[PDB]
């Protein structure tokens, strides 16, 4: 198929390896008038059929939402471009994905299936402690390509955050299927790394802790602009 | 084909609902040298198929021209790329749309089309009220992408203006196949719209209001100037 | 085949009536990796084989030339990217076309074989009278797209003012084919017209005298500075 | 065959009078979402197979990877884009292609593997002995077209560079496929060079000894920095 058997035999072998609480994904995608548009219902519906014949077609659902069909469906996910992927669980933790998750990203898709499935990031204690106090709207975007080595890494440690914090949304952007957004961010090396909007912005897969510091130094000067 | 059922039974709704006066549609178009011409023809044949099934096929017409051919007619709606859409009713209300209208771009053309059907624009009493002063040619540029959520209200906002006014023309153009000219109003965010080749561009789907400010700044200076 | 059976009929007549003396057409392409880039050749072709069956196919002919295979004959014609097109008699006049000629630039890419045909160039005799005062490099360049109407005529009247002086060289060039050097001098509106890279510009299909003043401007300042 | 009979017996001659040394080549190719990744396969796998037949099978060989199942070799290549292209020997010289070499660049790619080949930049022995001095990181971006007849020499310039130093990596990027990054160095005309992303910029192919004075500008800028 789209994905070889070599690829989905050790898929299903971690899918019932790591899996554990059931996953929901969402795909918002018109490709109405494009082809290559629709590659992204093929490569996940794929991935979650291979999932489900590996741990129940009962723990992972995938729904594909046009806008042009289902506009309230959209709105209530704050989706304001396609194709975004969500994935959460019973609740949504702000996880998104802005483009095609190929190629290496392909591990970024599966490893944050399974953390939202874990229902548990992978960030230290310490970590945690210091991230609960942060109570203000914070937006991650993880700039990446899809042949990056090491652009699956920040993404998923991305996800890890929005997922341990309701106050925080981490979105993967594919800077090639993204451009406009990509040039007005002054993307270049990879995987970049944007804070609301550019309030913080550093490049490289940093350390847990660096990654930290990056977004309390967002939320120390959010706090001081709320006077 | 191109719109799946779903997509052709929700159109199908939405014509039965909004159509109201007759549609003209214009294409132009190439054989050669044209990669989304062809995919133009099929989405448009198709999307006045489903709402001439709904509203009545004598209602709406689809007429595809190639500059070759039709000299005078291109030059008449003044086409100088393809695929270029004209929406019109019984006049022509300098509604254009450069590209091709895929992906969320298709709600932009739709619309259109129905905006035009019912004659007229989503547009307040006020605004509608100040812009009968307009009588100098403004032409309205809406730069756009077919993934972003936000040109499309900027985009069918853009046609309002034109189908209020007779001396406005707005064109949604499509950056990534128009890379020329984005470049040279330097095209990054989106929408973004240029008015008069750059005497007003702004970013966003700005508010009704913001719009009709920055077309009457652009049509104050065109006075002066013309006035000298 | 592009050119279907109406085209070449119509095409056949007008040789008959228009043309006259010899024409070589020299195509330079290397459509290497990229298929869409195999048209020119194509169309070239066809438009060759229909002009000789209808005078002689020895009166015109065509000869492709890939960069990669032949630079030394590249190099003879000042070639700098392609396609580029040349269209000469037993002398190379200068005429040149960077594009596909497609479209409404057919018209161009077949007036142009007639004028050279006729190795006589459709302007007045007021106009060649100044005009052979002319004896520094002119460049004249002519940004067209393969769908406006007015482009051919300016485009010919360049290939004339060519065809009329040894020292001045006229390329039309696809603005949609070279977007580096449209964007570079800022091609939104067409035909617009570029002598010397800069030193002149103009848009729209301009009067022979208007077209001549241009040219004469440049000329007037490029002596000057040539003594100065 | 993406080269046709022509193509391949000039291309046969010239290996069998320009190959030395074995020379390896890498691609890195998705099979999902990259259109040209298809068309660069199947360009590099006849490209070798007709250099092999030349001067045997075994002095030249390429390996096709795909990110995915090749993280680390990616990684070790520094590749973030695809498709890319490497040309090595013995060592990694930190010569890339970004995008498709078709077009004229396809120029590029042979000379780039014939330099390689024969492990001797075209540069002359002044230019050589300067380079020694440069111990600092350096990288050269040259934006390209497949169109342009000017970009091969620039580019395959700063490949030379790039093989005569061990600090120095040069990759030749595509501009149509790469917008994001060409609009990001305001890259209008073509070739553009870009050193150190934004440390030295320029356009054009510019004489070997200018092309030096950038490299060195930009060094000195750099070691005076880093004595700080």
């Amino acid at each position: 198929m789209l994905l070889n058997l070599d690829v989905r035999m050790q898929l299903k072998e971690l899918a019932q390896k790591e899996f554990k609480e059931p996953v929901s994904i969402k795909l918002f995608s018109q490709a109405i008038g494009c082809e290559s548009c629709q590659t992204a219902e093929e490569l996940l519906k794929e991935t979650v059929e291979v999932i489900g014949e590996a741990v129940g077609q009962d723990k992972i659902k995938l729904d594909i939402y046009s806008p042009f069909t289902h506009k309230e469906e959209t709105e209530k996910y704050g989706v304001d471009r396609v194709p975004t992927i969500v994935i959460e669980g019973d609740k949504d933790y702000g996880i998104r994905y802005i483009g095609l998750p190929a190629g290496l990203e392909f591990t970024t898709l599966i490893n944050g299936i399974f953390h939202v499935s874990q229902r548990k990031p992978q960030l230290s204690e310490k970590t945690l402690e210091l991230l609960q106090v942060v109570d203000i709207p914070i937006e991650i975007w993880v700039f990446v390509t899809t042949s990056c080595g090491y652009c699956p890494s920040a993404a998923v440690m991305a996800w890890d955050f929005a997922l341990a914090n309701d106050y925080i949304t981490s979105k993967v952007i594919d800077a090639s299927e993204n451009q406009d957004l990509a040039e007005q961010f002054q993307v270049v090396g990879v995987p970049k790394i944007v804070i609301n909007k550019g309030v913080a912005e550093f490049v490289g897969a940093q350390p847990e802790n660096a990654f930290l510091g990056y977004i309390m130094a967002v939320y120390e000067k959010l706090k001081r602009e709320k006077e």
